[PDB]
């Protein structure tokens, strides 16, 4: 009868004395080792004193699991562990000082997201995500990638979108201070100012150009006509500007990083462009550099702190 530890968070460990003549499943319910489902398996001898993840089956474990993951979804742990079983076999090469991912299991959108997350200021609310984000920044990204899959409700090999992935992660981040003030000018209706907070204050869909957003973009007015929307005030450490992919020129020093998407809707591949002392293009493990870039861009990230318009 070996001594093991059970946990939902790998911080609070609970000593258990297990029966060597019963499965982990019979004694604990769903039980995992480093991602590997061992519910239907007897305790070996080299399992002695090791840490097992369990599905929460008492109040203490349910509270610990919510405090760590910020979800009570009973499927979360099994989806996280199933993802981790693959993400632990991925390769996380250091490319131009950034942790990337070698191509596997349609993971280009995760590699692009992971590269982006290393270049923008973001604090995650769930300790599971914040802890794994620090570990990923230091080169140990397998756990973080499995969490991103579980929080986005995506499995390994499923096709993914960087913008949708960033949106889910931002909904799990402290963006409460982020504020965006917009003005809409219609010939007829006149001027209406609106204030957005959190995720809606940092994401925009319809133009890649932060400068064009400051000048004004044409949107339909509920009245019928076309109106100009422009940015009045921005308080955030970054903005994400997205549009359906189109040929776009990226200028060294005018943006932080960008998502390149080649191919048809739900049938293409991401590469990541980052502005350093020159432009670096990261394609999983592969790196190329050039002074200029023109290609199909769908996301551009920019630095911000505080912007106020000069438009009266
Ligand atoms: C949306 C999506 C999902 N859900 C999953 C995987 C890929 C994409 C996608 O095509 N995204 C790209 C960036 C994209 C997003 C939006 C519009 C697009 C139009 C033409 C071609 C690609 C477009
Ligand atoms: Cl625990
Ligand atoms: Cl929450
Ligand atoms: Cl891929
Ligand atoms: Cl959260
Ligand atoms: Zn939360
Ligand atoms: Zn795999
Ligand atoms: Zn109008
Ligand atoms: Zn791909």
């Amino acid at each position: 009868t070996i001594k093991v530890f059970t946990t939902v968070d790998n911080i609070n460990l609970h000593t258990q004395v297990v029966d060597m003549s019963m499965t982990y499943g019979q004694q604990f319910g769903p039980t995992y080792l480093d991602g590997a489902d061992v519910t239907k398996i007897k305790p070996h001898n080299s399992h002695e004193g090791k840490t097992f993840y369990v599905l929460p089956n008492d109040d203490t474990l349910r509270v610990e699991a919510f405090e760590y993951y910020h979800t009570t979804d009973p499927s979360f742990l099994g989806r996280y562990m199933s993802a981790l079983n693959h993400t632990k076999k991925w390769k996380y090469p250091q490319v131009n000082g950034l942790t990337s991912i070698k191509w596997a299991d349609n993971n280009c959108y995760l590699a692009t997201a992971l590269l982006t997350l290393q270049q923008i200021e973001l604090k995650f609310n769930p300790p599971a995500l914040q802890d794994a984000y620090y570990r990923a920044r230091a080169g140990e990204a397998a756990n973080f990638c499995a969490l991103i899959l579980a929080y986005c409700n995506k499995t390994v090999g499923e096709l993914g979108d960087v913008r949708e992935t960033m949106s889910y992660l931002f909904q799990h981040a402290n963006l409460d201070s982020c504020k965006r003030v917009l003005n809409v000018v219609c010939k007829t209706c006149g001027q209406q100012q609106t204030t957005l907070k959190g995720v809606e204050a940092v994401m925009y869909m319809g133009t890649l150009s932060y400068e064009q957003f400051k000048k004004g973009v044409q949107i339909p007015c509920t009245c019928g006509k076309q109106a100009t929307k422009y940015l009045v005030q921005q308080e955030s450490p970054f903005v994400m500007m997205s549009a359906p992919p189109a040929q776009y020129e990226l200028k060294h020093g005018t943006f932080t990083c960008a998502s390149e998407y080649t191919g048809n809707y739900q049938c293409g591949h991401y590469k990541h462009i980052t502005s350093k002392e020159t432009l670096y293009c990261i394609d999983g493990a592969l790196l190329t550099k050039s002074s200029e870039y023109k290609g199909p861009i769908t996301d551009v990230f920019y630095k911000e702190n505080s912007y106020t318009t000069t438009i009266k």
